[PDB]
């Protein structure tokens, strides 16, 4: 093939993907923006060169961000997403029929609009009266505002700007908070690989261990991250539920079928390996300021 | 960074690795064979451009390969690789203190030779008094004598290739060729291709289906091995149950493996053959059977 | 820099160029049709997978492709392209103020029609009264008519890739057909393939030899295109003189080429036909001979 | 093909050569050095990751910078090279029969050694008692002897440490008073392409027409090198010989054939092309100090 995407996913790994076009370009004062049409995966946005979401598995990573936090709450009626600017975290969110209002609070307008524009499987998730979009730091944002939410999402950057998002201290005294009674937060929380699980993943679960009674890391493989991609739920509450009780919330909750996730396959999401399960375990390294 | 290994995963998606050295070569006229020292990966051994076996990783695939079947069989004293050249698929089955013999035949000498050569984690593997080495086409072999086997292995390319190793991965070679060589509760294993939410369409689902037509009990179970750039697979087959728990895996891997497993722990294989919602759906509807 | 236009030279040697966008497409079932915007060499025109044409330095190609033959020429009226359906030949040519016809005659009416669209140099060109599309073969086409022209231009893919094209190379072509379709003093002047030090040898040596069987006088040139990342090779052939100074050369362009020629001047087309060393040597002992 | 090697020629342009190995590898204090085996060019001597030279093409490169300086000159004796690590400069110079001294003067010792150690080609050049290597910075040498020369080479990396060897005031108040009567110099120019020429070429060229009364440049392509390379004559006296008087120089003087240079190649070498012969004279930029 003549023409390729190339993106270096460490020092000494690089991807490329075949490309037909390069569909539109953008910028902000923050970052370069460009949305690809890739031969593997479909229409691909990338900023400052590397890929945020591709067309053919962004599903999986917004089911797997959402649905598992959601399902675990009895009730949950709002929810603030730190990050989230592509519309899906939101997308996903607003099939839960007990919703009545997403905060998405990001700090690049001019992304949030590209996407607006230009990401078509968000375009109804953007015109819905329940989401309100947030231009400011999530920090600041959480801070100024004495709304409680019941679910909380950080759909950010690996842990920089975004660093201070992660750490103990934002957890205890910003974050919680803002968490009503029976509460739930999810991250995701970066690569959850065999072996580059111990960059971030394992440093933010045991960051939340810290901070919350009940923690739950869950990780499922995204072919356009090049990896196995992690996620972590905190709360004060158990997060507890069978595969047959997912299933019959997922029926009775969310709209339309999902793609990617059953009951079952949360289990098996939650169920790491032997070499990550016992790296989890040892993790000393707690994110702080 | 100047110097990199590249592999087309797919025609439209390629892996770079940084390369240390070019270490050694052979060739047969089945193929090319290359052993490199990559950085992020180790020392990787590449079949016709395909890298095979990464020193990081190679243990995730082989204990993935080899545990389930023989945890899942009472007491396995004898074993059959098909392929397995490598040497690696031998090493784990003779971590097993109750195997008595295990077979690897390959139909490739001079892989097995570089690899007895270079592959030093397997030295030990290979010198061991129960291993026999047989270089032949192993539908050949199997039919040729009448011994029969505790666990057969298949570790073979996958059928998508369409050489030599497609005829071992139809429903008469597995009917009336391997069925017929396996002992009372004898358990089949193959390594069953790309096993990602998409790429699982091309050969697992059909390999599943396939052995869903010859054996009563069929668990297809998978797990992420990073050098491959992809979530792997591979289906257990036999005529006697295949439902142990976690903790009775881990109680047998306890009493009969020496050290102890890399990868591999009850939970581990639990979750390895709990298929997520779209693969398990592809898994059921697939109506694919290998045939020649 | 993230995206690439990437190009096999030879299978050992790849050469990457920086993009800023994919343009335009098509495709026929000749193949397929790609205009890029690329960072070194601006617009970039590329028929399956191979560049064509480059905004920054295509001058260079057509020019020394088309202006040596018209002043070798005492009064180039008419031409015959084979091939040429970028309208680039054509746009040199019509520069002649001699000329009155240009016919290009070029297999790939989808090369044609969008290349008159996309590429606006050319524009002009075609739409030149002067200038007779024609949708054939060139053998055929010329073998069809009477007609004779004072100089044939062959623009057309190397002889290497064997398809369609491989015939209007071979001795029997150039001395059945087209030798009888040039006028007095005719000239051919055909495009070479690569010229290089080594690279010659694949088809610009046996392109010259192969002229040498048919035409009295056989001048063999050559010229660097960056964008190509080789020397480039064209030859002329006539049965009268091919022997000017470089400044009877500058003298014939003042007189009859409007414009000044970015590339080409007298003295660049006396160094362009003399060779080194070693391309000399191995054009003078070069015994292939193209036939069907 | 499995296995490349990949440089970046300029900021947008990339070159990549299929591996056989990689043979050898050495460092300096200054620089990182490796002989590749590579597919399209043989062996291949890369220094901090550019390519300095391949086994397939160099003697194109080696004839061209010394044989015409050599030939131009009435009967050349001794001759200093300014750089030259690799040993091919003085392997050509030293098949010329009037040559009793060639001094090869470079600033990093383990290059030498590792080509006088691995660059096959060079092993009788190093043995031949005529040539003395010096590990020194090339203008600190010329100005500390007294020795004047009858050709002096510049063979050092494009004009950083070299640029000094480049400019106006080292040609006319160092090198100039070591060369002898007669005397002529010839430097390396760097890529001498249609429009690559413009970076350097141009002004070494200008900058030598400033200083020397003939100046005459002259280029050829070097495959390994992607580019037409340029190289530069200067002197007091006229730099004038036909192809047929070089010709029969070349087989009184040199010894053994040359592969790649004859006197008509020459005189094709020194004709430049329209818009190369016209930049070269609207030069304006002199080098300076
Ligand atoms: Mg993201
Ligand atoms: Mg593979
Ligand atoms: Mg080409
Ligand atoms: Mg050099």
């Amino acid at each position: 093939k003549s023409c390729w995407y190339e993106e270096e996913i460490e020092e000494n790994l690089r991807w490329c993907f075949a490309l037909n076009s390069i569909l539109h370009t953008g910028a902000s004062q923050y970052q370069d923006i460009a949305l690809l049409d890739t031969k593997p995966f479909g229409k691909a946005l990338v900023l400052d060169g590397k890929l945020q979401s591709a067309e053919t598995d962004e599903f999986i990573y917004h089911e797997c961000l959402v649905h598992p936090a959601l399902l675990h709450h009895p009730m949950p009626k709002n929810v603030f997403i730190m990050g989230g600017g592509e519309g899906s975290t939101a997308r996903e969110l607003l099939r839960h029929k007990t919703i009545d209002k997403v905060v998405m609070c990001d700090i690049d307008e001019e992304v949030v609009e590209f996407c607006k524009s230009y990401l078509v499987v968000n375009k109804e998730a953007f015109h819905d009266s329940r989401l309100e979009v947030v231009i400011n730091d999530a920090k600041a944002e959480l801070e100024g505002k004495e709304e409680k939410y019941d679910v909380i999402v950080g759909d950010l950057a690996d842990p920089g700007p975004c660093y201070k998002l992660y750490t103990k201290d934002f957890y205890e005294l910003t974050l919680k908070p803002k968490l009503k009674k029976g509460g739930i937060f999810v991250t995701q929380a970066g690569p959850a690989g065999i072996f580059s699980h111990t960059e971030v993943f394992s440093c933010i679960y045991n960051t939340l261990r810290q901070v919350f009674k009940y923690v739950v890391p869950y990780s499922a493989h995204i072919p356009s991250y090049a990896d196995i991609w992690g996620w972590v739920l905190a709360s004060d509450s158990p997060l507890d539920l069978s595969a047959e009780e997912l299933d019959i919330r997922m029926r009775q909750r969310i709209i339309e079928e999902n793609r990617y996730l059953d009951g079952k396959t949360f289990v098996s999401s939650s169920t790491l390996s032997k070499a990550v399960r016992n790296s989890l375990n040892n993790e000393t390294h707690v994110y702080t300021e």
